[PDB]
């Protein structure tokens, strides 16, 4: 029965991330969709934001004036352009919390404090399952930010998935594992209803199958203290279909194709930084 | 009123019985499993729930009204030959084993007792967390009430629907190996983490919801998978980047084979 | 026919190969142009495609300042090495009127604008991106216009180009992504065309038949992706029935990587692009 | 003509799709059409229903109702459906087979227990049909008189390219052209992410590669000229394009094209046996 | 030309496609056959290589029984699948002059001599294995001689096709490995050919220069070797300077396995041929 009686909390930036979220916490309970305004405008997403209830606006001011709490849910480079448009329009109630991959704390305290001292500044990096209150989410706390201020952040995108805070060096490596994770998820549930469609099952049934298997064994995971490769162990019957179908994942190099995803995914972040 | 019997206590046995339990459908003590190894550790785990226990086949099938049988394809013929002449009019046979078909299970139970009522099915360890994925075939002499109760009881430790039998094989190997797909994307994605400075705990966790979340999304959503990729694919970004380094490697054909070889080793074994 | 008539509009070409005949081409067939208003030149005025543009009655000169004086909207369709030679020919004969479009891969606005206004403040000129299909009226450009660029130029130049095609404007630095996408796509589609000829002769069609339906399966999918709402692996899913031959011939496009090859050279295009930018 | 009424057995995409493409072309009311599925729980069953097509459960009224009767379920299922309504068909059908490798010869087989010189035409089709762009071929059997084989050209010419082929290429046909455009989504998808990798909006992204694809295949219809040689027109000295190819060549691009028509084609062989 | 002239040999053709325009167009290039003793007869009185036949001179007809009756010497120049579908058509029509060439790939002696002498016994049966470049007298072709061939008839078909090109008697069982060779030898080359002018594309070269270059070399490569008494491995080590830029393209075609694609496709040219011949 969480409920953030006091918080406003403004999105700049009416995008895929920003309707998860809002659509999350509102699932949550812990905030009513009209302290939610968005900015951005033709868009998909921002069709939805306003069936939702949430306020929404052509004005990056009026949702900085909105707002207590404020993402920025805007693409990297976009980000140094939004700092200095809002930036004179910080007060010392705001959080201002970025959701860009790869942009540093140092550099939004930078802009930002061209505008005024001691901005309060937390990074995070989350991914699209919020919508389904099943988000992944690391963050970390900026220079001037207050100790309520990342307990704040963590009860409310806890309320969304799993949350915790990292120190911000660990970030970028999060984005190729949990920011990238779900894209991963989605090329192998398309690939896998492929292989149940070519083995003779309706495309419907295949990519509910694969889907189910894929959530269950996660949860599994999440619910065991065993090792993966134990449960791998357990599931696997001698001479059974299913060590038969392992190696092949094996002759193919698989775990290297999955290691080398969330390394790409990483050094792309890293390079998106700079 | 329903009691339940596993012929075979294994890992499957396990976690339907822990599943079962954990629904509420059914108290831990109406559940009995025989197994003819006592010392297994499932067979430990069972009695720690509070399932009953027998080394005798012909107990479980007395006590039990439906009467699941998990055992492995090749053992299959002797427990059917074994406990044949105890099937009563009450039984709902189930085979859970992989590949074995209705018509051989009727054909050796018929010998003993017209119409035996038969269902095949094949889930998947996650009916542990109440999230397996489970399909049914209903044989010959199978009626109506009998499908019915069997979805409503699977249904109650994950997702659960009726099939055509001849797609059996191909779900076994598409949900029935599924899982084990899963667990080793899980490792090496967290070897991934790890190697980008992720401590190992963290990383594992991360993967694992990273699947969960997606899986749940793809689950809710009217979007086909591949639409899910485009929207959470940025220009330029981190994810298509790393997408293409998977296809680069053939990924998807290499998910396509494993469905594809678990389902022809299925095959095999019968 | 499009229902557009630039009366009042000379179009010159400078460059007479593949890219200006296709663009008069289309132009003329669309009817939004009379052949007779547009003017093409050449350095080499024996061509092919200089004799096809006689044939159509479009207007020749081995000089390109004589296309510069007849026209209006004056497209430089020449190789990117070439930009800089025609501009310091020509810049002295630019006045008010002219709209300078740069068909040259990788060539900037920016560039353009620089060695015009060596001769003459606030050149208007705008980049495009287009491929040879405009000759049959099923082009893909995309234009971004410069700095002195009015208004109605960018709205005139999405008309003119539309006639033949899809047109977009975009911002210029997405120029080099859409080469390689749909600059180089054609030829990413005439390669696979004959492959696939190639496949159904192996499997035992006459040579002709195969090119015909290989082409006319590439043409109705890629309409079905039009007028369609779906994303492209839904009408994939929705075309393979179970254990059937598509879905095994998709397993070995898959088992060769054919995605990656593709964005390969979307990629490889577009990074060489670049380089010719530089 | 005008009283022609059609039938569909088999309620699936390629019905919708031919059901779509023959009302689009007006060749016929939707209400003139009837189709019969064992599942009419199907998408395809709601979109053929929402379009006016009549829909029922029984091949029998489907046969009963219809003058020119399209098989279009899978392969393996052709047999029971033959002996299901065999001695429903009458004088006035034109039994046009589409299922993948089904021979005129076996159906003439199954059909004429019942009643002799059925007439009966194999089509190899293709979705697109559904924007009347279609790649169709057929054969016609023993009994189908001149009269049919023009008639279902007609047809199938309103809704695509169409022509008669001698049956023993229909194998070939259905893994370059029945299985074409699958191959080209799958392109289409591919494009589009290298698109988006290199900077473009994913929307942009799938209009160009599509609009590239169509415009570069009605070029070749249009061209008398060889697919190598626009390849070669097309590709300036050192440009962009011919570094493309490069890389798609390196990957053996041409030679997974080929395999994917003869990976069909034989498991349209093997659909038969 | 060849200082060679059959006076009295009339030539026919059943089949009218690529080889036998290939084979008229070669003899009455060396002057060895006038076009008006050769006739041909097609199913396809409208291909293009029936435009081109007539355009010589070469006698035309829609009736295999009409070039029969014409011909001394009968060329065969159908695809495999239907030598049998024409030998039962003319079989009757056979009489003792006939000297019947069996172009098909793939089909024996053996079964030619069966289907024909139910008709007549003894008939006259050559097979041979040739390719298109006799169009420009430079084919590469064996033959081999059947049960019944006169010593003199293998001797006149020899000095016949050497006329447009090297020939030899072979052993019939060679004839499948030839046509994995020589064969399909030409389409390599064609392959070949397109790959190397698209690398002198990519590398700055104009596509005609290009593709003029790579066939120079090729043709002058292979003269090259034909007129050397040398191994082709001593004359690339007389080529290849040390440190030098055709060693390290060397380098890169064995990096690719280029030695064993060439291995693989003579082998699977002879299999495909072996398995028509079943
Ligand atoms: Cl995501
Ligand atoms: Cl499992
Ligand atoms: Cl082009
Ligand atoms: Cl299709
Ligand atoms: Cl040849």
């Amino acid at each position: 029965n969480l409920y953030f009686q006091s918080m406003s909390v403004g999105f700049i930036g009416a995008g895929q991330l920003a309707f998860a979220l809002a659509k999350g916490f509102t699932a949550a309970g812990v905030l009513a969709a009209h302290k939610i305004m968005a900015s951005s405008m033709d868009l998909a997403t921002v069709s939805a934001l306003r069936k939702m209830g949430v306020k929404l606006t052509p004005h990056n001011k009026e949702t900085v004036q909105h707002s207590d709490v404020l993402f920025l849910a805007v693409k990297p480079h976009i980000i140094p352009f939004i700092l200095d448009e809002i930036g004179a329009d910080i007060e010392d109630r705001h959080i201002v919390v970025s959701c860009a991959a790869g942009v540093t704390i140092s550099s939004i305290e930078k802009k930002l404090s061209a505008f005024r001292p001691a901005p309060r500044v937390i990074r995070c990096m989350t991914n699209t399952p919020v919508v389904v209150r099943e988000g992944a989410t690391v963050y970390a706390t900026g220079t001037h930010a207050q100790v309520e201020d990342g307990r704040l952040m963590e009860q409310l995108l806890s309320s969304v998935g799993f949350c915790t805070e990292v120190e911000e060096d660990l970030i970028d490596a999060v984005t190729g594992l949990s920011g990238s994770g779900p894209a991963y998820a989605f090329t192998a549930l398309d690939a896998l209803a492929d292989g149940g469609v070519k083995m003779g099952l309706p495309r419907r049934l295949a990519v509910r199958l694969g889907a189910q298997a894929l959530l269950g064994a996660a949860k599994m995971l999440l619910h065991s203290e065993q090792h993966p490769g134990q449960l791998k162990d357990n599931v696997s019957s001698p001479g059974g279909a299913t060590i038969h179908a392992l190696h092949v994942l094996e002759s193919g190099g698989f775990r290297s194709l999955l290691i080398n995803a969330v390394e790409a995914s990483c050094i792309r972040t890293r390079e998106l930084q700079s």
